[PDB]
């Protein structure tokens, strides 16, 4: 094994967490340099028909868009950077720029001369949602940092697509709000919410009926008989995704159904969520039980340390819960908690009674992992009970601690005052909960 | 952990079988109670153009429907409750009523009026069938009365659809045959059917030419190009799902194919469940062959009684077979019996090559499960025999026996003199074998 | 259990291996006997309208094809068998013959008449390919020959359809174009490349725009926006699927794409590739660790053996990795480098964001997999040594080596002088690596 070439990280991690080159794409505003072999000033008519021999896609699709294409025009009446309207078209050299050796990747910032409605709202969610997934649920997130760059380069790169830029839903080089609107826009991310809406029957009916609806319609009341993704959430085409919250989720599917069904489905979710919660609380019980009594095979120490760089239990506050680099209880307990539990309320909100129960991550396979925790857990206490009686200290196996992966982990770098808290004591924007945060 | 809102049952095991109230929506003859705010007595206009502006979905279904436009209509001469047949249009009052106090949800009873035929057919099956799914393969069976009800409510709710309401292969507001056609309208339910039918070249086809195929004509000889479940299963457009019934497939197959071809599919089903059942028998006898020795941790007395109130092996005659609240041994056996076996048979039906070998619930996998229960008896065997040596007298943890969710099981309220076996003495509807069945 | 109607195999393992007679339509030019009732000799005419009633799909489809209608032709300019062109219609004698008891079915000579080409670019390809996948990954194959056939039936079936015959892509009663470009056309065969390319944009964009996008034009250069299984393997109709062939590739992601962003995304695949692989490191270095201490339960003495048969490790030059009839450490390793380390390389190659690391076959689950070898070679070594100590000579269990299904295998009738390695020494195939080869 060699390592790649890294660059510098960014988040409040920074001192040791690293980039692969290819975050250029994801983070243009920090990371992008010039590498374009061509040179030279053009106009936007050269830089069409020349791009039309060499990558002739995204011409074809600036064509098909209305950027390119005025007649595909709707008269919006966009106003771009200054107050003066836009009835040119909008080319690629407004979009990236005129010199070759000189050319910038579009954001949101960059969209947002244009389109200020839809970057405003963009900007005005907050923690969990689209406006803080890789500035927050990736810089300071424990998977991303506790691992080296090139195993969660996907992670930055899915992240940042929706926060950075603005071809999420939007193709690339089309911008269809017909094309937005499908659940295909939105799965490639959302992967486990999407089998929950495919096993339910809205899933259903939106591959019955997808090649014959009128997708150029907003997703607005009356609009759609079958609810997507970007209609459930993004209402009326809003750029943003307890009494007020439900009677709210009531309203809207009072579009095609009673209030009292909606209700009563709600309420569902409500019931279905607490006894998931009873099945979590006998797992939380047995595998914590194991810890007071120091059966756990391999304990803390015998583990390499977190990537806070400590030798704590995972599912207990302070540690961090993972299902790498840890006992197989350990690996259980998060597996139950962070999927299983987490899938369940996916399933009960989008109406999926297959996933409900027989599912993948159901309250099923929660009965099943129940098992699996207390047959480990029943393993554990065995070995222990024989080994007190005949006379063996057992120690941990060096397999766990140490390895040519396990190594590579960032856990062992750790040292104090390489936290940039500074980062954590920003206003602007919200912060993930770690132990090591500093505020 | 609080109970929610529960209503009495209805089955057998009505005693302590309880429902949440959204069962009203899935068991309307015997749960429906008026909940609406608004009053007053309406013709079928003030219907429409009052719920186009509150529920304005349904209005435009209803609108895209046979029953609500004229023009869409085929003249199929239906004549509904009185002799006389319908000429005007099926409105909202013909299927829910005229009073808003008094409104009624319509079930294959309300349907049944105009449609006489669908009716029939829909109640000529026996067990297994759409026909007992809710009364029989609910009320009766094994993990539903064996689990709280909030969290067996989607199985009431999945299997209720199709039996009691007839919106399960049409939409609902639209009663689309060419949406019933398409085997989305059947996989919410069917899911591991769709997975073999997805990774078929059956279902390949069908994604490929949905577009642009026509879906207007009825599911006949010559109409259909790509097989779909409604022209397999309910042919002709029957509302109703050994040589006599092989050679009935192999003409339903000559529809595409050679009587020869369809013959050799057919044998390779028989040759493939067969094998995939001495892989049970080999699994069957390590489980078994664990409870002769007791060496399984837990036994049933170590465990929580099951729902008939016994304290009994899982795979054994009396016992139920099960995956929650049970030993590891017994919830792999279970895995692969119920899932694994029945998948193989699903899978070779189904002409699914991939799901005959690598796939999911597949012969590869009965033999990795086959592996796992070994394994699993291996460590049984092995900790009992050093336990025995030493002299060391083990015990079943406590943790396996008791648990918030475990206290939650019905198992414990389990008296004699619960059980209706005068619902078991029914000669109208058949029934599911049971131990405390009384018959 | 009663073995089904075999047939003689036809690779270097002959001897023993059999065959379902299913495989006439598999293997025609080695298997395929007459088995029709009808009898006569007829002109194309005759066959088509009365197999219209008896097969009307077939004839549909022959409608609906260019062999059957001329308006529906491009003028290839066809030339068959002899010089002279194609200009009349190619019917059902054409392809099948003239004689009811004198059938034949068509394999790629058959079609090598009038196609030369497709024939030429299809026999091209080396081991691995389309090209080889019966003939030597079918009859070489390790899973294949140590199974029964009844259970391989799906194996020998569908890698012998891209191969033998020609209707893999194409339907069979149509072989359009058009339905042969689509994914689905690919996905029923590959099934984990089809996960990864579900779960790219590239998979997404193509359900959302196929229903739209104009599908009758080649796989060529503009032609496309959205790429397809047919557009980057079988480049511009080409019939066949390390500077000079990663610049081929960046070549043709810059018919949507700037060349520095496919060069990035291809380098994310070296370094996400490399990681992975520390991971199988890992795993390797303690699972063949516990067989130089010989704590692995059951050892393969213990075992049954393997297909070649011989008692070997799996996970071990000279032995066969499998997930069958093995112990469960080396199940668990198979399953990490067959699947997982294969998936991870699918996952980066096909631009899959969310199978890089949270999918079905991932980083994470190699994780989870890393956990679970390390919790079996733990349960090994800590039994070996409580053995130890108290004195207790373990011996693996009766139920590994024999069973109903275990019998069946193989390994137990393989005796020396039954390999026929004049198959093995063929200049014209390319060979898999086998320990009893010969060469
Ligand atoms: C900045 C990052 C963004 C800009 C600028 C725009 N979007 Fe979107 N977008 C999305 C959907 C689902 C729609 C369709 C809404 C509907 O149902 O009607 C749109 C639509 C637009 C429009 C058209 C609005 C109009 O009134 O004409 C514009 C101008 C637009 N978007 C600009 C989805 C998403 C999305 C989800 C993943 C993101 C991140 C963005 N859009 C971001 C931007
Ligand atoms: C009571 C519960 C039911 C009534 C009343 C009807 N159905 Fe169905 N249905 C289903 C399919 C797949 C079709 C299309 C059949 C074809 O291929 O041609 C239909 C069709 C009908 C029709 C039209 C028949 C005609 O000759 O015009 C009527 C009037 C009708 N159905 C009424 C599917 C299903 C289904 C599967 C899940 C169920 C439970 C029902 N239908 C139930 C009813
Ligand atoms: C022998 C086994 C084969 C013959 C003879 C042909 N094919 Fe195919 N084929 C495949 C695809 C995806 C296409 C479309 C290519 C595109 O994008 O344009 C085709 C096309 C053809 C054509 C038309 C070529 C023309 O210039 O008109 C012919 C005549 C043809 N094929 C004959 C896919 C496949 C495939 C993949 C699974 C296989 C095994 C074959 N084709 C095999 C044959
Ligand atoms: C023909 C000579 C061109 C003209 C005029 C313009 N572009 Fe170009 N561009 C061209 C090539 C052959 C390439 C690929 C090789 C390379 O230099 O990278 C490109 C590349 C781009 C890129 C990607 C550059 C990168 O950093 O990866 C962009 C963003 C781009 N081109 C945009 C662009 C614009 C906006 C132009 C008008 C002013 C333009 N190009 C002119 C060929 C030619
Ligand atoms: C990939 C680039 C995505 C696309 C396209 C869409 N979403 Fe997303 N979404 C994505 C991420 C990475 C996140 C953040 C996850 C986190 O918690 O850190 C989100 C967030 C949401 C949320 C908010 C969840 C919450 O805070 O409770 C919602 C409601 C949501 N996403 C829905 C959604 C819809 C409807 C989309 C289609 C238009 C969509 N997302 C696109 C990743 C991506
Ligand atoms: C793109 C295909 C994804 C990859 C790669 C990963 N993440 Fe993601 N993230 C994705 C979605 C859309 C969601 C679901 C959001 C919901 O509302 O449930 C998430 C979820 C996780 C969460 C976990 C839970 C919570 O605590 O909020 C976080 C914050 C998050 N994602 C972190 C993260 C990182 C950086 C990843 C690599 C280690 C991981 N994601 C993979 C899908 C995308
Ligand atoms: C306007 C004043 C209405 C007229 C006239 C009718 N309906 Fe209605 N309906 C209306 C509202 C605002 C609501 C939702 C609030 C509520 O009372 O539940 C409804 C609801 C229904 C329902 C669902 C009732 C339930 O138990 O959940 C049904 C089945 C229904 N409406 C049908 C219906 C029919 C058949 C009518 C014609 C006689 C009718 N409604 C008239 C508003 C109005
Ligand atoms: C959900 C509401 C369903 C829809 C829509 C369809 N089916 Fe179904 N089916 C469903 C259930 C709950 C059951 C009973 C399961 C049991 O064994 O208790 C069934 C049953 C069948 C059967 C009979 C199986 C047997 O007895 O061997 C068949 C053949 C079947 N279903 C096929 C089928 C088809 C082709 C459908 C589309 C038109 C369809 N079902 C719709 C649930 C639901
Ligand atoms: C709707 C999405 C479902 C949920 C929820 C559950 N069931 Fe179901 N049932 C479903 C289908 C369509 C099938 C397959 C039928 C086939 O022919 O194989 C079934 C299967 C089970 C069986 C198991 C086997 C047999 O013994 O017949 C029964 C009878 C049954 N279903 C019971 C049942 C109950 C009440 C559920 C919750 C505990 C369970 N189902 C979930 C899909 C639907
Ligand atoms: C009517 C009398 C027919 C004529 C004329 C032709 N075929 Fe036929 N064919 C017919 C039937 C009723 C059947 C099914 C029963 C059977 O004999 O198998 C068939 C079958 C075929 C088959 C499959 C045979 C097999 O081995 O499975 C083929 C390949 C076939 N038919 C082709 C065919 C051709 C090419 C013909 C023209 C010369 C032809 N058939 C004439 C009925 C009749
Ligand atoms: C089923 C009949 C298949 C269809 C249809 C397609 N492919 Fe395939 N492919 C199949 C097999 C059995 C194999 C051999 C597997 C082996 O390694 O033994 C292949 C091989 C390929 C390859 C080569 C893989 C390699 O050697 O590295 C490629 C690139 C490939 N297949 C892609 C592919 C595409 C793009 C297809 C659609 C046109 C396609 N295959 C069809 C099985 C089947
Ligand atoms: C059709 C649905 C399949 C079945 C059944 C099996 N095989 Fe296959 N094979 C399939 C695909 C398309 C691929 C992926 C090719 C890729 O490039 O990764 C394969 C892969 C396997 C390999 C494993 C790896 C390698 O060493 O090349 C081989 C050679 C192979 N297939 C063997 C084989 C046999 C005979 C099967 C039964 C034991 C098995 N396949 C199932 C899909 C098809
Ligand atoms: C109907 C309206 C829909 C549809 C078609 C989809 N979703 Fe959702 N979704 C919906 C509800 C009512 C809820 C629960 C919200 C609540 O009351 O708490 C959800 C939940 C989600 C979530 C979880 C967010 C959270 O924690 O609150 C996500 C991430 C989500 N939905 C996304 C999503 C996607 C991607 C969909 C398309 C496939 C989708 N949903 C469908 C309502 C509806
Ligand atoms: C874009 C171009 C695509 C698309 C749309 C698909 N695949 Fe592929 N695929 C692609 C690349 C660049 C690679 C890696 C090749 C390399 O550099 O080594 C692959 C890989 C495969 C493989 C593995 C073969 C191998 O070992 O090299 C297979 C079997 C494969 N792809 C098949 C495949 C199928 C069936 C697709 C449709 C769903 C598909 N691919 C999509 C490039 C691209």
């Amino acid at each position: 094994y060699t390592k790649p070439d890294y660059v510098d990280g960014r988040g409040p991690y920074k001192s040791f967490l690293k980039f692969l080159p290819s975050i250029r794409w994801y983070d243009p505003e920090h990371y992008w340099t010039n590498g374009s072999q061509n040179e030279g000033v053009f106009k936007n008519e050269e830089c069409v028909l020349c791009h039309t021999v060499q990558t002739p896609t995204i011409v074809k699709d600036w064509k098909k868009s209305a950027h390119g294409n005025l007649e595909m025009r709707r008269g919006l009446g966009v106003k771009g950077k200054d107050g003066k309207p836009v009835e040119g078209t909008v080319g690629c050299d407004a979009c990236h720029g005129n010199d070759h050796q000189k050319l910038f990747m579009p954001t949101y910032k960059n969209c947002g001369e244009c389109h200020p409605r839809e970057t405003s709202e963009h900007r005005s969610g907050g923690l969990g949602s689209h406006t803080h997934a890789y500035t927050v649920n990736v810089l300071e997130f424990s998977w991303h940092v506790g691992k080296p760059a090139e195993e969660v380069a996907g992670c930055a790169e899915c992240h940042a697509i929706v926060e950075n830029r603005c071809d999420g839903c939007h193709t690339r080089h089309v911008f269809s709000p017909a094309e937005a609107r499908k659940p295909t826009a939105c799965r490639y991310c959302h992967m486990d919410e999407w089998a929950m809406y495919n096993t339910s029957v809205h899933g259903c009916l939106y591959e019955a009926e997808s090649a014959t609806m009128d997708w150029s319609k907003p997703s607005k009341k009356g609009n759609y008989r079958v609810p997507t993704c970007a209609y459930c959430h993004m209402q009326d085409g809003n750029h943003n995704p307890h009494k007020a919250k439900r009677d709210a989720w009531i309203k809207k599917c009072q579009d095609c159904h009673s209030p009292r069904f909606a209700a009563d489905k709600l309420k569902e979710m409500d019931a279905g969520v607490n006894l998931s919660f009873t099945k979590w609380r006998e797992a939380a019980a047995v595998i914590v039980g194991c810890f007071l009594d120091g059966v756990v095979d391999p304990m803390p120490e015998g583990s390499p340390p977190d990537w806070y760089g400590h030798y704590t239990f995972s599912l207990l506050p302070g540690g961090d819960p993972r299902f790498y680099a840890t006992s197989n209880l350990e690996r259980l307990g998060l597996e139950m908690i962070c999927y299983l539990t987490g899938n369940v309320y996916k399933a009960y909100a989008h109406m999926s009674m297959y996933n409900q129960t027989y599912g993948n991550g159901s309250a099923f396979e929660q009965d099943r992992k129940l098992v699996e925790i207390k047959t480990e857990a029943a393993k554990l206490r065995r070995f222990a009970a024989i080994e007190k009686k005949i006379g063996l200290e057992h120690k941990s196996e060096g397999f766990w601690q140490h390895g040519e992966y396990l190594d590579l982990l960032p856990g062992w770098i750790r040292k104090p005052g390489d936290v940039d808290v500074e980062w954590f004591k920003r206003t602007d924007i919200p912060h993930r909960a770690n132990a090591d945060a500093g505020v």
